């Protein structure tokens, strides 16, 4: 059961297929329409069904071109209002109906972001960017708001003519709003079945450019030269995805760059990839967040978890992908180094739930959970040890990529259960049923804390980082002069990145180190947000004043949660800057997004 939605689940209807007609109007912050919903019974006598909805206004309920009855049920807090819709006949089994539905936005969707053009590159014009996962698509248009229901879509957006509209489907078209000659219509085409979360909209002043043979790159006009760059190697990861997990069926791989506040560093959006613009490092050495989106294009987009209880079944097995893209492109070495470093962020994350924390269980129960709230590093870092681990167990790469492209042929366009994973994978490796009944499966999966079983690991690259952060950690007042920029000739950006990340899980250090970092590596000066991030929590930590303006600068400048949530909670945890903290987020919480917004304000108990 999908204890997240209120709708009727696949085994009383399922939708076919969505038809939407809308327009945006950046004054009202309103999507304004018709969602045109195929809905399929799966049930003898249906006579009625139920969508989730999130302050939503519905018009009227149109079906066989007459209005029916409809009644919206009181909220239930992050769920939103469930909305009973009685059918004008009844319905046999398999039997199909399309319902239409006029409804409006609220401007407080949580599923959307509207900028003002203060907020955005160009300062010209307004934005508006849509972020449906895990369930704020209920909160654009009345849907089954459930991963367990894969739908094709095909829409029409009218926007004002000097905009571009884009959403997760084909391009197919634009012209003159025939209603209204100030605006433009969009229309847009998914053929591929899809889950509702992977539903996306984006309206701005936005241009393309070519960076290969199937993919654009999107983004204000500032941003379109460095993000061609950036993202060079996006077709290269492709073929390799495709050699790993079969066809591509997508048809084009388009990357749209969005403004700061985009709250997440990546979103999968099918044809569309969705990211941060702190990816902009200007040397494509954050360029595994695409590595990880395109590996959606069959983890997660193919074979999709049947509720967000089995979401590790998405993370887990895109980041295994993920890793084997770059260990492709740079090496076995280097695979090692960031499956090490994947192992290091599922320390920290335990640390900060609690090792006995629901929420580090692989297989969680969100009865009565916000998903946002859930949200964490375990379901990607757990679901990768346990994949790596029986990567290991079961003979080596070779052999457990095998198992990996059987996987998503077998499940592709399907939503499943992690015992259907654990079904299909005792059936992949018959021959080998003994060696899986060696795992303790029931801690892997349901039980809270570190894995019972950590993998093996090549330290080849991460041994330099762990030798640099321990004569750092160890050194004492007399030993500080002996630290100079030569330390760092021989590291890569990732090998700096974790330097940090290693010094940063034994902080706080004395602040006479800190300074003496800053004196001789001039960690200040590096742009590239992973490693400045890191840097700043270490100075926030260590509890360096210096670093308070440095700190609220890049918690506010840009929105990526994985790097504005920590900040704030640093800042707020440090005595010196506890009042600029609370109160830098109560001046930018209106000009926020709705979902970091919240999660800010729960981290600082400001209500
Ligand atoms: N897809 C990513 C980027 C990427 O990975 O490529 C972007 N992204 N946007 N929203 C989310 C998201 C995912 C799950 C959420 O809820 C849950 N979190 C944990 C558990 Cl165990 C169960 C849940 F249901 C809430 C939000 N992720
Ligand atoms: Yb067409
Ligand atoms: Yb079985
Ligand atoms: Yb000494
Ligand atoms: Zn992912």
């Amino acid at each position: 059961v999908d204890t997240c939605s209120l709708a009727s689940p696949a085994s009383v209807c399922r939708t076919k297929h969505l038809h939407l007609r809308c327009s945006v109007d950046f004054t009202r912050r309103t999507l304004t329409g018709t969602a045109a919903l195929t809905v399929q019974s799966q049930e003898d006598n249906l006579r009625s069904l139920v969508l989730d909805t999130k302050d939503l206004t519905i018009e009227k309920v149109v079906i066989n071109g007459q209005e029916v009855k409809y009644a919206l049920g009181e909220r239930q807090s992050y769920k939103g209002s469930p909305m009973e819709i009685s059918l004008p006949i009844a319905l046999s089994k398999n039997q199909e109906i399309v319902i239409e539905i006029s409804f409006e936005t609220s401007p407080k969707s949580s599923a959307l972001q509207w900028l003002t053009p203060e907020q955005t590159s160009g300062k010209e014009h307004p934005y508006l960017f849509s972020q449906c996962q895990a369930i704020h698509c209920r909160a654009i248009l009345p849907c089954q708001d459930t991963p367990s229901v894969k739908l094709t879509y095909t829409a029409e957006v009218s926007v004002p003519k000097e905009l571009v509209a884009l959403m997760s489907a084909i391009r197919d078209g634009e012209t003159p709003d025939p209603e209204d000659p100030s605006r433009k219509i969009y229309k847009f085409i998914q053929k591929v079945p899809i889950p509702c979360y992977l539903i996306a909209l984006v309206v701005g002043a936005l241009e393309s450019r070519q960076i290969g043979p199937r993919t654009l790159v999107w983004s204000e006009k500032e941003q379109v030269e460095k993000s061609a760059y950036e993202f060079s190697e996006t077709e290269s990861m492709l073929k390799i995805a495709e050699d790993l997990g079969g066809p591509y069926v997508w048809g084009q791989y388009d990357l749209l760059v969005l403004p700061p506040s985009f709250p997440y560093g990546g979103m999968e959006n099918p044809c569309l990839t969705f990211v941060t613009p702190t990816l902009l490092a200007g040397d494509k050495s954050l360029s595994n967040v695409i590595a990880h989106e395109i590996s959606h294009s069959w983890t997660g987009n193919l074979v999709t978890n049947k509720t967000w209880d089995h979401f590790w079944l998405n993370e887990g097995h895109t980041v295994y992908l993920e890793r084997h893209i770059c260990g492709r492109l740079f090496g076995e070495k280097f695979r090692h180094f960031n499956a090490l470093g994947g192992w290091g962020e599922l320390q920290n994350s335990v640390k900060t739930f609690g090792e006995t924390h629901p929420f580090t269980k692989l297989v969680v129960d969100l009865t009565d959970i916000d998903p946002d709230v859930a949200y964490s590093s375990v379901p990607y870092e757990k679901g990768f040890a346990l994949l790596f681990y029986l990567e290991q167990l079961l003979g080596g790469p070779e052999i457990f990529l095998g198992f990996l492209k059987a996987y998503v042929e077998k499940f592709s366009y399907k939503s499943i259960t992690t015992d259907d994973w654990k079904d299909f994978l005792y059936s992949y490796f018959k021959d080998k049923v003994d060696v899986l009944n060696q795992v303790d499966w029931n801690a892997w999966l349901y039980s809270p804390g570190l894995p019972p079983i950590k993998p093996n690991y090549d330290m080849t690259l991460t041994n330099a980082c762990i030798a640099l952060s321990q004569r750092w950690i160890t050194a004492k007042e007399d030993d500080l002069n002996s630290f100079n920029a030569t330390d760092l000739k021989d590291l890569s950006s990732h090998q700096l990145n974790e330097f940090l990340a290693q010094t940063l899980q034994r902080a706080p250090l004395p602040l006479g180190h800190i300074k003496r970092m800053q004196e001789v590596y001039n960690f200040n000066a590096i742009n590239n947000s992973e490693i400045r991030f890191r840097w700043l929590r270490l100075c926030i930590q260590s509890k360096w004043e210096d670093a308070i303006p440095l700190a609220l600068k890049m918690a506010t400048e840009q929105g990526r949660m994985k790097f504005t949530r920590p900040l704030f909670k640093d800042l707020a945890a440090f005595d010196k800057s506890h009042d600029q903290a609370v109160r830098t987020y109560q001046e930018h919480k209106a000009s926020m997004h709705p979902v970091t917004a919240m999660l800010v304000g729960k981290d600082l108990k400001v209500d």
